[PDB]
């Protein structure tokens, strides 16, 4: 580990590694940090910049480095067709127990300024994910506790109207027994719901 502020780990980490460097450095710091970084590929490699400023010629960087590839690089430049290749081997490996989702600062949508106020000002813990707001939808069951009332049965008959719920389990002490149960049931399995 060193500090990310400063470049005392241009000068640490060879230290560390007796002169050899290392063999692979992925970048996102911006201005003096580049040159800093290449000092680490003493016995070449990969050097890859994620970071749109200050972006450089790999024909400048393997002359006065020799035997560093630079590719500046965005996740944009892969292909669909492999993002889902690679996504496939990644869902792999979370199954298998060897990748894990990062810590979560989670915000509703509604309330996204806040959450961008936080990722600008470098507080957010890990990744940020908007959540967005309720829906019934058409997949899935809708439970309707007391669906037998003077409005739980009428819920029932818009969540099927205007909210598209194609699934629903009405309920009560009563249940079946509750009047107008039944003739509700009727009605709302009409409306294409089962
Ligand atoms: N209607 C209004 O003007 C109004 C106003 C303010 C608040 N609310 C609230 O809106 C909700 C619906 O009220 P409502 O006016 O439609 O009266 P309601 O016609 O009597 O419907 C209430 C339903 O809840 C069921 N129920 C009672 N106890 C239950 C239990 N332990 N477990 C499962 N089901 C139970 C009843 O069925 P079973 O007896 O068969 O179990 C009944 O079908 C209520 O929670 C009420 O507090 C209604």
């Amino acid at each position: 580990i060193a500090d990310s502020r400063s470049l005392d780990f241009a000068g640490r980490f060879l230290a560390a590694t007796g002169g050899r460097g290392v063999d692979v450095v992925l970048n996102s710091l911006a201005g003096d940090f580049v040159d800093a970084s290449l000092r680490l590929l003493p016995r070449g490699g990969h050097f890859l910049e994620l970071g749109k400023a200050d972006v450089r010629d790999p024909d400048r960087i393997a002359a006065d480095h020799p035997g560093v590839g630079y590719r500046a690089f965005d996740l944009v430049e892969a292909g669909p067709e492999l993002v889902g290749q690679l996504l496939g081997e990644l869902m792999e490996l979370f199954a298998a127990g060897v990748l894990s989702p990062l810590p979560l600062t989670v915000r509703d949508v509604r309330r996204a300024r806040e959450a961008f106020r936080l990722i600008s000002q470098a507080r957010h813990v890990g990744k940020v994910v908007l959540t967005m707001p309720p829906a019934f939808g058409a997949y899935g069951t809708v439970l309707v506790t007391g669906g037998t009332g003077t409005l739980g049965g009428a819920v029932a008959r818009h969540l099927v109207a205007r909210h598209g719920v194609r699934h629903l389990v009405l309920a009560g002490r009563s249940g079946p027994a509750a009047d107008g149960a039944s003739a509700l049931v009727d009605e709302l399995t009409a409306s294409g719901a089962s």
